């Protein structure tokens, strides 16, 4: 699905000549780097014999060491020499290298971009109706920008690490004769070991995954039906499944964090065991005496720098993998060779002709289904002068004969002729141009009308074009209305009637004045003044030619004085139209209160001084490592070099041990720390969201799927945001200050130059990052033109078919894509100068201190052993810290955001509500009333709905209030239960007002009944269960409660009866019966006062029958109040009070009959 070794296939020969020199530049590169590493080893050698005791008398001999001390300055001269000019070696090469690769991509992007668009905007209009509009555009942003990143980066660096691995192991072979054999095979064990680790650590991911999908589904299911949750007030009968799903969640996400931390402890004990074996070794070989240990380092050093290679190729290669693919697709568009071209050389055209078409044996359909047939063969002829109109259902199926005329589509042995010749001879572009269309929505382009004249064909002169818009609306439409200066319209502003649409659509027409002119739908479904009027342009036009219209009103079928049109392809003759029927017509974090948020410090508190000693282990391996040098710079050769060199290794193998245990405390205190926080925040989180009152879920901006989301993933944001970031702030600080601290006290000049040199790579790589990313979002930014393009061309692609002026499209886009190819070029060489610049930064810092150190050196002031020491315990705790900053769990970025949602989410403050403060009377005598209240939605205030309505309730009256539009009086129900909290009125019950209650309480005696039955993923009779919240258990009350509300038919139908569980919609209950069982979960509740709203979900109409049934023996057994736009229910209602609006009241069928139907 793939493509490879194909996709430069525009790539010209300066473009393979620039790929040609940067892969060269990058093999440079990569063998530049490991002779800098052997250089190192000479230079190592060089101060190991310089060192040497020999004779007891030489030490204080030559001058005490002075004449070959100078010999020793210098070589040391000589070296720093040739370091700078590896240096200037390495900046040469980068600049090329980066710069001709993304160059050449550049101009590859350039080239494949347009030829893109050019491909896709010259294919049929099939390939888009079996595609959409907007997937398009996002396919072309996103391959084109991987397909740019990949082949103008990637590659590069990929090559420029495979040479540096390659080059490392040509010095490899010699020196790994015996070194290679035993580094090279301790690595494949640290493979195998990552590659376990990471298989059970996925394994425990997906396990803990599919744990943490139950809470999930629960989350989803309760907060669907959120609004029945808090009708019910079940909340605090809510979420104890939703806590032992966490708590499952919780322990197996302990076990995943600690097989994380344990894998990355082993990976660490591999390393350091591989380091103590690989130094044993090479202290063994050097004191066989035919070896000196600066070979052994320098092989050991390049072997390394081999693995760092490797690790970094992975991402360029996955993005090259990534990008090949969009190659592949992208070159799939190109390359189809379209039903017609409108470019091809066989575009013989007559000139002047006279429209006289014939039709024959037309059969075609839509082409993206080959079943259902809609021209069936059609024997018409038309003649010119004379305007032809169709009637019927249709244009046959959907004005299917101006798709017949303009060929947007291929009909299958369709014989239609302009004028007794084919239409194959005739050119595309010359057949589209000379017809005229009149677009059934006249949609336009977001510019001026000049400009839309000008793309309606060639114009002349534009007060010549401005005369051809000389059609009924004329000046009055064109000036007078849009601001009258000619003002750019469209979806940016401007916007204009229909009338002047259709009006400049007409225009158009007329400008391009066609021999044969094709109307569809000139005033479909617009304003009675809007037409009457433009029809009259429509005659004046077809006056001029001959044309076919189809009419939205039969009015034009009288205007027209040929009427030749059917439906379903039974073809009917154009004499008279007596034969036509009678048809009828958010700030951040404060980082504090977010750590205190974990009151669990004890389980916390030894992890950080746990990791302390953990930033120990850094610098103190380099001490070891030193001292390994120590052993073989100035020193007695013979006595302990041997024992020494053991001690040294038992040190590293004993600082790898520690270090492993330290880790795996370390893991085990973080990890449980943050299951525990990650539990405490969706149990807290959890009930904040149940708490919120129903305007909050109500918002369009927080839906049912972002709050699951929410839930889901924003809990390892804080794992990371809360544990382990402070791990790595104190491991990494404890490793940077004993490292300096150590280095101050063993060093006084070199250790303050490398302090302060460290630094200035560190800025100058993050200001090129910086640069980087800016010179990014502004590029994403000033393409937005040419998107804007794309977007308006592909969304109005007929109109772009109907109309011959096309290639302008391609030569705007074109324009819009060139600026910001020339801004890429621009970007190019600045991108290839600032990563040659830090390059260069960093092989200068290297050569200075090496310079630095030999000099300090001749002044004998601080040993080799000393200034390796300084110098590698800096360079690798800094290394060290990028490490452990990368390796970090993403701090910030998506994580401190997340947090701080969490955290206003939990602290939001709703309308009161749980709030025990609420009074609750011991009973009530249903004294509900409705007089003078006013309010409507809070998310949309634009309706003031509820307006003066006045109404009062005593017990047993049955109220069938049915206002016009029923959600609009859900509304009213929705009140009663305080779902939204009224203003300007107060409900008074049972003589006192609602708004001074216990919202559970008032919830609590009421029976109300969703029309949409939605219940939970539970049992037949863990949902009936559910109405006794808070209140008493039922426990076989369910079957009473099942008998009075005669489901119990078919809860014994079902096989486990009551225990029958819906599960996942398995054994799916009937439509009709769900409201059933809804309301035996209201009557359970026993409430003084019911509220039904069912309606008629679905038409069954039979289980309709059983459901009034039940209203009714509900409605003489307690008061009720029904709200039903349904003939049948309010008839059936005995208690006939129905009110609209408050206009009326009592029975309004015996008032008036507009009440009646
Ligand atoms: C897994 C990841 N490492 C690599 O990807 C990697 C590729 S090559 C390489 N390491 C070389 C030879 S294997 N290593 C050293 O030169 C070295 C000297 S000290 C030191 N590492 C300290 C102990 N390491 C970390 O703190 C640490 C945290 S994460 C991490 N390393």
């Amino acid at each position: 699905a793939v493509s490879v070794l194909t996709m430069f296939r525009y790539a010209g020969w300066l473009d393979r000549l620039y790929m040609l020199v940067g892969t060269l530049a990058a093999i440079i590169h990569g063998v530049a780097l490991p002779l800098m590493m052997l250089i190192f080893g000479d230079m190592t050698d060089s101060f190991a014999s310089v060192g040497q005791v020999s004779k007891q008398s030489t030490q204080m001999s030559e001058a005490d060491k002075r004449a070959m001390f100078a010999k020793l300055e210098e070589e040391m001269t000589t070296y720093a020499y040739y370091y700078t000019g590896i240096g200037a070696g390495v900046l040469i090469v980068a600049y090329i290298q980066v710069s001709f690769w993304a160059l050449a991509a550049g101009r590859q992007i350039h080239k494949i971009r347009q030829k893109f668009f050019h491909a896709i905007m010259n294919q049929e209009i099939g390939w888009f109706d079996v595609h959409d509009v907007g997937e398009l555009n996002t396919r072309l942003t996103d391959d084109v920008s991987k397909i740019n990143e990949g082949i103008g980066d990637k590659i590069g660096m990929f090559f420029q690490a495979m040479a540096t691995f390659f080059g490392g192991f040509i010095i490899g072979f010699t020196r790994g004769w015996k070194l290679t054999l035993v580094i090279l095979a301790i690595s494949p064990v640290l493979g195998l070991s990552a590659g376990i680790w990471a298989k059970i650590l996925s394994s425990f991911t997906d396990k803990e995954l599919h744990a943490y999908a139950k809470a999930g589904a629960v989350a989803e299911e309760v907060l669907a039906a959120i609004r029945t949750v808090i009708a019910f007030g079940g909340q605090k009968k809510e979420l104890e499944r939703y806590n032992n799903n966490l708590e499952e969640a919780k322990r197996l996400g302990i076990k995943k964090a600690i097989t994380a931390n344990i894998s990355m402890g082993a990976a660490f004990l591999l390393i350091y065991a591989s380091y103590a074996l690989a130094f044993w070794y090479g202290t063994s070989l050097v004191i066989s005496k035919e070896y000196s240990i600066g070979q052994v380092l320098t092989v050991f050093f390049s072997v390394l720098i081999g693995a760092f290679s490797v690790g970094q190729a992975s991402p360029n290669i996955e993005a090259f993998a990534n990008a090949r693919g969009a190659a592949y697709e992208v070159f799939k568009i190109i390359d189809n060779k379209p039903s017609i071209d409108s470019f091809s050389k066989s575009g013989h055209k007559p000139d002047n002709i006279q429209g006289n078409l014939e039709f024959k044996n037309i059969h075609f359909s839509y082409p993206s289904r080959k079943e259902v047939q809609i021209l069936k063969g059609l024997n018409l002829k038309v003649k010119s002068g004379q305007t032809v109109a169709l009637v019927g259902n249709s244009g046959g199926g959907k004005s299917t004969t101006v798709q017949l005329m303009q060929r947007l589509y291929d009909p299958l042995d369709g014989m239609v002729s302009i004028d007794g010749q084919d239409i194959r001879t005739i050119n595309v572009r010359y057949l589209r141009e000379i017809i005229g269309v009149v677009s059934q929505e006249p949609v336009l382009f977001a510019t001026t009308i000049a400009e839309n004249i000008r793309y309606g064909r060639e114009d002349v002169t534009m007060d010549e074009i401005e005369k051809a818009v000389k059609e009924a609306n004329a000046y009055d439409f064109i000036m007078k209305l849009p601001h009258q200066f000619d003002t750019l319209v469209g979806e940016r502003g401007a916007q204009l009637s229909g009338g002047q649409k259709q009006r400049i659509a007409i225009a158009r027409a007329l400008v391009r004045n066609p021999k044969i002119l094709l109307l569809d739908e000139a005033t479909s479904a617009l304003d009675t003044e809007s037409e009457a009027v433009v029809q009259a342009a429509l005659d004046k036009a077809r006056e001029g030619r001959t044309t076919i219209v189809i009419a939205h009103r039969l009015s034009t079928v009288r205007n027209a004085d040929v009427i030749a049109g059917f439906d379903g392809g039974v073809i009917v003759e154009q004499g008279n139209h007596d034969e036509l029927m009678r048809e009828k017509g958010p700030p951040a974090s404060f980082w504090r209160i977010l750590k205190l948020n974990s009151t669990e410090w004890p389980y916390f508190v030894v992890g950080i001084f746990a990791a302390i000693i953990n930033g120990g282990l850094q610098p103190a391996f380099s001490v070891i490592f030193s001292k390994v040098v120590g052993v073989f710079t100035n020193g007695g050769p013979p006595e302990t070099q041997r024992q020494n060199s053991n001690l040294f290794s038992l040190l590293f193998l004993i600082l790898g041990i520690i270090s492993f245990i330290t880790f795996f405390l370390q893991g085990f205190t973080f990890g449980k720390a943050g299951e525990i926080l990650t539990k405490r925040l969706r149990y807290m989180v959890f009930k904040s969201m149940l708490r919120q009152d129903v305007s909050w879920f109500d918002d369009p901006k927080n839906t049912t799927g972002a709050l699951t989301t929410r839930l889901a993933n924003d809990a390892a944001q804080v794992k990371g945001a809360t544990g382990s970031r402070l791990a790595v702030i104190f491991q990494n600080i404890a490793n940077l200050g004993t490292g300096i601290i150590i280095s101050l006290i063993y060093g006084w000049q070199l250790t303050l130059l490398l302090l302060a040199i460290v630094p200035i790579i560190a800025i100058a790589g993050v200001v090129e990052m910086k640069m980087l990313s800016g010179q990014a979002l502004k590029d994403k930014k000033e393409l937005e033109g040419s998107g804007k393009i794309a977007t308006e061309a592909i969304e109005n692609f007929r109109t772009v078919v109907s109309l011959t002026r096309e290639q302008k499209f391609e030569t705007m886009y074109a324009q819009s894509l060139q600026i910001p190819y020339r801004n890429a070029m621009k970007k190019a060489h600045v991108f290839g100068i600032t990563f040659s610049f830090t390059q260069a930064m960093m092989y200068f810092s290297y050569a200075a201190a090496f310079r630095f150190g030999a000099y300090l050196v001749t002044q004998q002031l601080m040993t080799f052993e000393n200034v390796c020491l300084v110098f590698s315990a800096i360079v690798f705790g800094a290394m060290a810290v990028g490490q452990v900053s990368s390796f970090a769990p993403d701090y910030a970025k998506a994580t401190v955001s997340a947090s701080h949602i969490i955290r206003i989410i939990e602290k939001t403050p709703e309308i009161d509500s749980y709030s025990t403060q609420g009074l609750k009377p011991n009973m009530l005598e249903g004294n509900v009333q409705f007089s003078g209240v006013v309010f409507n939605y809070p998310t949309r205030p634009s309706i003031p709905v509820l307006q003066g309505l006045s109404l009062e309730v005593k017990k047993g009256q049955t109220l069938a209030l049915v206002g016009s539009s029923g959600g609009g009086k859900s509304t009213v129900v929705q009140l009663l239960e305080r779902f939204y909290d009224p203003m300007a009125g107060s409900v008074f019950l049972d003589g006192k007002e609602i708004k001074q209650l216990n919202v559970q309480w008032l919830r609590a005696q009421l029976g109300i009944v969703s029309q949409e039955p939605i219940l939970f993923d539970r049992s037949i009779a863990e949902n009936i269960a559910y109405g006794d919240n808070s209140r008493v258990v039922s426990y076989e009350e369910i079957v009473r409660a099942a008998k009075e509300a005669n489901i119990h038919q078919f809860i014994d139908s079902l096989p486990d009866k009551y225990n029958t569980r819906v599960g996942d919609k398995g054994t799916q209950l009937s439509g009709g019966q769900k409201q059933r069982i809804a309301i035996a979960r209201a009557l359970v509740r026993q409430p003084h006062i019911l509220l039904l709203d069912e309606a008629t979900s679905a038409l069954d109409t039979e289980s309709e029958k059983v459901v009034q049934e039940a209203l009714d023996k509900a409605r003489e057994g307690r008061t009720v109040i029904v709200i039903a736009h349904r003939l049948s229910t309010i008839q059936n209602a005995d208690l006939i009070v129905v009110i609209q609006n408050g206009k009326v009241k009592e029975h309004g069928t015996h008032q008036q009959l507009l009440a009646q139907k």
